[PDB]
């Protein structure tokens, strides 16, 4: 996250942090995901798409910090990794970013709810806040482009919803912005998700309620002008979360 303000996992109960382990028994941070409902996190399929072994992930949940433990978290095995069958790269885009990962504890349980660990709840289909509503951010990627680690402590900051015929015009990103994508940008470009970000909430508030209205996907650099972070927009993607969140 460029800008905003660090944060604890209790502002933001659904966030999860995805690592991988190594050969050599090395740990990484991969990518923040979101918990949907007890035995699912959902995240972005550009994350895992070089490593798709379900065996080599680690998922936290009420973790506040990148590389220390924080009271009350809980760790996770991921028992099934679900990797969106028509994902795709050009230069800039993904397409279909989405993943599916399935949680379960050495126990062989999922996560229990308590103050630090909460589900977020999904939009319903084609349900989005209008283009300038303020939406939040929540990660653990770059506070600037030039760095070449995280922050050890998570941040969130606030953006706002941009619209598609914005997002759209040539020194944007044209038609590389598809209608299954959302985009969102601070009016003066000061705060964005940036690298290590990816995966992560972008949270609504819609109707009255805690919406899980984005994925962090991709964009052009962290916080540069006319370059808006975009977002899986998930409204368009229920079907396939109904489908795989089953049997
Ligand atoms: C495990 C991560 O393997 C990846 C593979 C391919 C990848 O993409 C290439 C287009 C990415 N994405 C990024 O590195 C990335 C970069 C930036 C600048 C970014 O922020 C844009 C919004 N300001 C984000 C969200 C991700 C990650």
């Amino acid at each position: 996250i460029i800008g905003g303000e660090f944060t604890t996992i209790e502002n933001q109960p659904w966030f999860a942090a995805i690592y991988r382990r190594h050969r050599g028994g090395s740990v990484t941070y991969v990518c923040g995901g979101s918990l949907i409902s007890p035995c699912w996190v959902i995240s972005a399929t550009h994350c895992f798409i070089d490593y798709p072994k379900k065996e080599d992930y680690i998922v936290y949940l009420g973790r506040s910090r990148l590389n220390s433990n924080t009271q009350g978290e809980m760790k996770f095995e991921v028992e099934n990794l679900i990797l969106h069958k028509d994902y795709s790269a050009d230069t800039l885009a993904h397409h279909n970013d989405i993943a599916l990962l399935k949680i379960r504890s050495k126990e062989g349980r999922c996560a229990q709810p308590s103050r630090t660990i909460q589900t977020i709840s999904l939009p319903s289909m084609y349900n989005d806040p209008q283009f300038g509503t303020s939406c939040e951010i929540t990660g653990f990627g770059k506070e600037n482009s030039t760095d070449y680690l995280y922050p050890e402590q998570l941040k969130m900051t606030v953006v706002k919803l941009i619209s598609h015929r914005e997002c759209q015009q040539p020194h944007y990103y044209g038609s590389e912005v598809t209608t299954k994508m959302l985009c969102a940008a601070d009016p003066q470009w000061k705060t964005d998700s940036c690298q290590g970000d990816s995966g992560g909430p972008l949270v609504c508030s819609l109707q009255g309620r805690m919406t899980l209205t984005g994925i962090v996907s991709w964009g052009r650099g962290c916080a540069l002008k006319d370059k808006p972070g975009v977002y899986t927009r998930v409204s368009h993607f229920l079907p396939w979360i109904r489908s795989h969140t089953k049997e």
